[PDB]
This record gives C-alpha cells, structure tokens and sequence, in this order.
C-alpha cells in the first residue's frame, strides 16, 4: 500500500458583498472566499462513503449565513469565524483553512468629501488573507499584499556583481527599478488591528521603496532595499512575527537607436515583459 | 470574380515609455502602441511582391524614433504624428490608422506632497485613442475611457417594465447598481487640449454616476443615465461631435435565506458575474 | 442639439448547455450568446420610461426558453430563431443582433471508439457567428474562426521589401511563421450547411497554410497566403460572399550567442509576445 | 532582534523554442523557464553587497547557452541540467529551484500522413514541471498536468451526505460532473522515461474519469474516483514516489424553467462559474 500526506475538500471562488447602512452612510466590504475542510474519516476516499461530508453547496449556503449571522469587519476575522464554526458545530472536522481575496473598492472622494454610497474600483495593492486552524488549538492567520505595482526612474543602481563567462551586463550607477510588490507575514496573536496592520506594511514597502519624496533615497540592491523593508515591518507591527516579500523586477531597457542614426542617451525606454528578475526573501524574529 | 473592399498592415503590441526629467523631478508617459498602413498597390496580394512593403520591424522602429525625435505630449498627439509621419515620408501609403493604450501611472502622493520620480498603478479608468487619416484629407481622432468599474448601493431603481412570457422580474424601487463604463468619443477638430479632455470627460461620467456626496442622485433605467451623460458631456466639450458609450449592468442579487431559516434583509449579496445587462446608446450633434 | 444616431441594449454572456440524448449517445453543445434589441420608441433614454423596455432578464430567460422550445442544431441556426422570435414576437423591436461564441467541446476518444458521453476541451480553432435583422427584413448571417494558433518552421521568406531612414532588418531566406488566425465572412443565404462550411473553412485554412505535408509550399508573402485562401474560400462555398481575415505575426527570433562566445546555428529561437506584425484584407464576390 | 528563514533570487518568464532538423523533418520544444538561486553568502541583504551575485540577466543567458550546448530532449531534463550547472560551475550557490512550463505545441496531421513542418495549438492538457537540488545532495524532481478541462454528461451521483442547518442540498442520483484537473508528483529517482511517464499519467486521469467508451463508470464520490486515480497513477508508474491531484466542481445546474411555465426536462443548462466545489488530495507510498 500507500499513505496519506494530507486530504482536502471545499468551495472556491465563493463571492459576496456585506453591506452595513448608518445613516444614509454605507459600508461596503466584497471578497472571494475558498474554504478547505479535512476529515477525521478517510471513508469518502477509500469507500465512497459520504455520510460525513459536508456538501460543498452546504459551506457555501454557510458562508453566506456567518456574512449575515456574524457580519464581516475585516477578511481576517471573517476567515477566523469560519474556521472556529466548522471546529465547534461539527465534530469529524480536525482542520479547517479559509483563504480569501478583498474586491479593492474605495469611497469615492471629492477633496475631504466622501459619497454616502458610490464606490470606484482601485487595485492599488490588493489585500488577501489566510487563517488556518487546527481542532482545540489556536489558530494561525496570515495577511498580505499583491499586485502593488510601483515604479522608480532613478535612485537605483547595480554595479560590482560576479562576472562569468556567460555575463554580458555592465555596470550601471543608475536604472529604472519596477516592481510589483508581493508581501506575506504570519501574526503571533489572533488580536491584532488587523486593518491598521495591513495598512501599515502596506505604507512601509511604499516608503522604503520611494524614500523621501524630495531627494529619493539611492538604493544599491533590491535584496538590501527588500531585507530593510523587512526590518522595518517588524519594529512598527509587534504582531507580526515573520514576513515574507517577493519582489519581481519588471525591465524598462533603454532603446539604442544607433542603427538607425540616433542618439538616444536614456529619454525613450522600451518596457519588456518577459522575463523578469525574482528576488524573494523570508525573514522571522530570533525566538 | 472578386474585389477588394478592405486592406491593411501593420506592427501591434509596441510598447514604448518617454521619460523628460529636469533634474530629479521627472515626468513619464508609458504607452502601447499598434498601427496600420493601407497601400496603393495590392502587388503584394496579388502576387506576393514585397517591392511596396515597409516591414513591420520598420513600423515599430519608427514609433520608437518618433517617441525620441517627437517626444510624447498624449497618446493622441503621437498618433497624429505617426500618421503624418508614414502620409507624407512615402508616396504609395493611402491611409494609415494608430490605435494606442494609455499605461496608467499615477504620481505617488502622501498628504499633498507627490514623489520626484515615484510611480504607482491605480487605474480609475484606462485611457485609450484613436487616430485614422486617409491620403491629403484630414485626420480623424477618437478619444475614450474604458474599465471604469463603479458601484452604487441605493439611488437606483428599475420598474413599469413590459410582461411577456419570459417576463420573471418583478419591480423595484431600490437596488445596486454596478458597471464597468466604457465610452468613445469622436473630435471635431485636431485642436483640443486632450489631457484636460479626457480628465473633463471622465469626471463627468463619475459625477453624474453617483450625483452629489451629501444624498446622490436617483436613476430608474440605465438607458436615461447614459443618454444624460451623453447630453451633459456634448455641453461640456464643444470639441466632442459624437459619443458612444456602454454600460454594462453587473449584477448584485439579495441572497435569499430562507430556505435556511434565515431573514436576510438586505444585508449579504451575492456578486454574479455572468450574465450581465448589456446598455449601449450612441449619440452626436445635430448638423 | 442632438441626434440618435445607434441605440441598443440587451443581455451579454448568457451561458447555455443543450444536450440531446439517443441511444447513450449524448449530443452537446455549450455557447456564450449576448443579445442586444433595438427599439422603436426611445422614450426610455430621453425620459426614463420603461414601458417598452423587454428586461434584460427577460432577454436571458427568453434565450434559455428557445433553447429548449427550438432545441440547438448550431449557433447560427439559434441565433437565427433568437432573431426571429424578438421580430415576431413584438412589434417594436426594429432591430436585433445575436453573437454566439462557441465552447469547444470534443468527444473523447481512444482509437476510433467515441465515448457516449464523455467530452475533452481542445480548441484548435474557436467557433462564433452573428445573426442581424432589421424589422420584416431577410436576415444575414456572419460565421469565423478564432484563436487558430499555428506554426511553420520554414518554406517562408521576406525579401525585396522598401530600405527607408528606419529600416534595419535584412533579407531573410528562411524563418519560422507562426500566427493566431482570425477570419469572418458572411454568407449570401440562410440557407447554408453551417457546421459543415465552418469545418471547410478552417480546413481550407491550415491546408493552404502548412501542406503539401511533405516538403511544405513556399511563401513569399504573408500577404498573399493570407489572399489566396480567400480565393480558395470563394471556390469552395457559394454561399460565402465576404471574407475578412486577420494574421498576426508572432515572431520567434534566432538568439544571437556570439557575445557569450557559442555560435547559434538556427537551433535556439527566442519566442517574442510583443511586439507583433498584422496582416488584415477583405475581399468580397465582384457584384 | 531577527533571523533568516528563506532566500532565493532569479530569472522568471524565461521563453526558449528549440530546434532538430533532420531531413525534412523538424523536431520542435518551446518551453518558458523560472530559475532561482540560494546564495551561501548573505552579505547582499545585510549591506547591499553584490560580490557574490550572479546577475539574472546572467541566469537568463545561461538558460539560453544550456539549450544550445546541452539541447532540450524534455522539459525535466533541460530544468536538471539547469540545476546541475548552478551548483558546480559555481562554489556559493546553496540550492536551485527551476520550474519549467512546457507550450503545447502538437504536429499537423491529415490523413495518415504527418507535417514536416507544420504544427496546431491543442492544449489538451498543460505540461509543467519542477527541479530542486541542494549543493552536492541528489536533486528531486516533480512533474504535472493542469487546465485538463473534461465533461461527461451522467454517470456520476451524490448522495447520503452530512445534514446540518444550512443544508438545502437534495440526494441526486445522477448529474453531470466537469473538472479542470490537476496533478503534481514527485519522482523517486530523477532516472525516468519523463516523455512516457508524463503520458501515461495523463491518459490515467482521463481514463478513470471516463471509465469505458460504452457505459461509463457510475460514480458516487469525487474523493473515490480521486483516490481511484491515484492509486492507479502509482500502480502503472513505479517511479512516482507521491501523487497530489485537485478536481473542480465546475457545475452544470438544470434550469427550472416552470415560472414561466415550461418543463425542461433535463435538456438545457446553465454552466456556473462561481462558485466551485473542490476536492484534493496528496497520497504515497509507505515507506
């Protein structure tokens, strides 16, 4: 025979939008929910038995009922409430894992004014979240960010590399640095501000990133420039305990027009696609 | 035996950024360009002769020259140029049309101070034109906004409809009201102040979308929505001869739980996204 | 002030699967169908009055009630009953406009037996048409192909083409053609076998662009394969009066390796997104 | 204060095609590659220190050169290599990770007779795979298949499921079942028949999915004919050490049609996109 590593089953892709009238003052929160259930029994793989499974179309019609039952502040407590229902109304159940996605809207705003109940769709960064638990322990939620495209024309460089008889790029003092920054950390308390911590990391990358917005702050390595982002999440949000950041490196390269007799010293770029540099990095605090 | 009624070459996909710094402050403008050239001779269908030919390589060569020598005010006005540019450069090319995207950088802004050189992706609407010119006639230029996702959650009704068979709906007097705006516009004349245009065009659609922020405004039928923007944006841009403008109905239905012995009112609602009301309407002025 | 000059409004992606049960032997076919009715009376967009307004919700329920009323023999047939049944069914209708896309469904098969009622999704080329009527008017019927991704390794060449400022590229024996073709024509009758000059359509397609499948055909010029299957569609099928056809040019270029000191003899090709040739024409029966 | 958990850094979206001419017969791969590097040293994210770093722009040139000197007889096999190069032409590289997407391209073929040089798109299913190794320790190698989309029209059912509170599910003892699947396994020794291994393993999933061309197979669970699968997979292939495979539930619902008074009696359909259900699973041998 053969062994399980580890089973699963769920619903994805599980849409819905909450909505909390004030006064005629209208909060708004919409995500894509995926939750993943594990077993006790194996029965359903090995025989065919469904006696325990809950129906897919059942955690559906639940997630909806919490939306209404337990209402939604943030796509974190949300998860976590989803998670302990299916730990404490049902018994067969020894793990539950809920990922979902935040749909970015953002009031709309004239200068300081902020409509009662329009919205405008900005993916800025977009936020997402995961929580796992574990029967009768304390579960474990993630937060992150991606997608946040950010773009830089100077005050990066990259010079005194290895070279190896398959390297062909020069030295350079200064280049575009583009990335779209992807962003993953674990808390060390179920209690956190969880829209504040989000919103702090978030402007964190931004502003390690950017630095001042009058003299730029130069920036010799994306690793360095990444692992001092890193840093800096850990000393501002205590909760987070490790962090994870993948940094793509989106390429503008400069157009030599020399062939066709014009000297283009840097003022039209061509953007690439493919390929991108990767650079990742996941740093934790010493235990 | 056969005619032609229609031909057409070209280079699409051409992506291109122009950068103009003055010192550390630096303005950029990302655009992705495609264009297509019309010939006198049609030897190369005929017979496969490439003599009257300007590759495509050359095509795109081009645009990137002409982003160097040109430099780029909008996308509208280097597609202008382009067509000038291949009308009067050869003697055989007898129309020429460029279709170009606008890569959407926003200036990175905190507390009204913006970054030197920072950029970051948040398209509220992706902006896009159009410029066609046949042989010594003058150019043509169409302008136009497209992805605007909004949401309303009140204000909106929809009722005194006709019955049918098929007829299932049943009035209302209060529901969602979500769309992804997509409107084109055609120029009267070469000599507009684009960046203003767009912006003007676009700020209307919004304001009158969601009306004023202290109680907005009510629609009972999509259709009236789009033709009053139409109207109210041929009073704000006298340069604008037609507009075209689509709006889908993306949907937002009240979850019915009752069938789970709960009273949903109004709370949780479930984002569908097919299929979906499709409202068009094209309107221009009255010679 | 104004003038209509287009109006029209409907439902888009209504998804459908009708399934046709003989023996065990189970006939499908899935589509994405948007309909969109044009209306005598513009009352509902100059003030708001829904009276004349069929529901887009309606719309949807009317294309799933057809389906089963009519049953599917093929997407141009079922856009000719959807057109049919707003123009008879109503007398305000002046206008309706049925596109189809078709979900590329193929019976499964292991050497020559079909399954009865298993199905694999291989879209080497994907179905549409269109189906346009104006009120008491004999209708017209557009059908093409999509996404028909294919690639030749030789037997083409581009030389003797215009040297202008810009050019840079050279004559060129030999060098792989790949392109994603599209093409739309329209039929002279409605009186056509549908699924069977599709197929002959597509067929006549590849065939003239790939075979002899032995030494292959040279081609001199994209845009003479490009017009002599035009004229190859013109003798097949009678009932095709148009025929527009659009190829890109995807490019895949031979990696020059002489700065890293190896010499690339036409082995390793650098497949390029972007950018990308286009070579469009449209020719129709001399009247 | 902190420690490091993680790192690596490379080249992603790297698109190679290569070539094997024979006679007229030409031998075609076009793959796109992801490499990544784990450094020994960590002065790069500590000071911005570069003396270690081999450049991606170096790692993309690398991937090329390899494709050329070593060839490409299959995906796996090309990502060993790129592994191989890392760790020994190099003395502070710790681990490579390189993960390999393979474009489907399939050869042209009418009537019996084969294309030279002619080939179609038919992402039946999408080949991927993956090649880790740590500095002088055995390399491990994963494949899979994914965006294998089929459908069978009955023999499958569900029922004697779990009842709670927000159930509203009936028994139902026949229904269409439509997966996109996907399944990732781990090799026990990196020395396999990769091209057959693949294949067998495909052929597997859509063989136990279908059961036989005649009557199918009835089907009460998908975690059954998951587990099914799996247990096949590594009966057939002794080489596959552990088997994870993921099916969708991409549902086609019946369409009551009786509120406007029809009886759709099992004909039409409605496909849904979202939600899905979803049932994983990961099994392998005992040691």
């Amino acid at each position: 025979n053969v062994e399980f590593v580890r089973t699963g089953y769920g619903k994805n892709m599980v849409k819905v939008l909450h909505i909390r009238r004030e006064g005629n003052h209208h909060h708004i929160i919409e995500l894509i929910a995926n939750v993943q259930l594990t077993l006790k029994t194996r029965k359903d793989y090995l025989t065919g038995d469904n006696s325990d499974i809950i129906p897919t179309d059942t955690v559906k019609n639940t997630v909806h009922a919490l939306a209404k039952l337990k209402g939604i502040k943030s796509i974190e407590s949300f998860a976590l409430d989803i998670c302990e229902h299916f730990l404490t109304a049902f018994n067969h159940v020894t793990r539950v894992k809920v990922n979902i996605d935040e749909v970015p809207w953002k009031r709309l705003e004239k200068n300081g004014v902020e409509h009662n109940h329009a919205f405008i769709h900005c993916p800025e960064a977009l936020r997402f979240c995961e929580a796992e638990q574990y029967l009768s322990k304390t579960p474990v939620v993630h937060s992150g960010l991606k997608d946040m495209k950010v773009l830089k024309t100077t005050q990066t460089g990259f010079e005194g590399f290895l070279r190896d008889r398959f390297t062909t790029l020069t030295d350079a003092k200064d280049r575009f640095f583009c990335t779209s920054v992807y962003a993953r950390w674990r808390y060390n308390t179920i209690n956190v501000a969880f829209d504040a911590a989000w919103k702090a990391v978030k402007d964190t990358v931004i502003q390690k990133f950017a630095g001042p917005y009058d003299r730029g702050e130069y920036s010799p390595s994306v690793q360095k420039t990444l692992y001092d982002t890193q840093l800096l999440v850990l000393d501002r949000i205590p909760e987070v305990e490790e962090i994870e950041i993948i940094m793509p490196n989106q390429h503008y390269f400069v157009i030599d027009m020399t062939k066709i007799g014009l000297s283009n010293k840097d003022e039209v770029y061509l953007p690439l696609d493919n390929p991108s540099g990767n650079i990742t990095g996941t740093v934790c605090r010493k235990p």
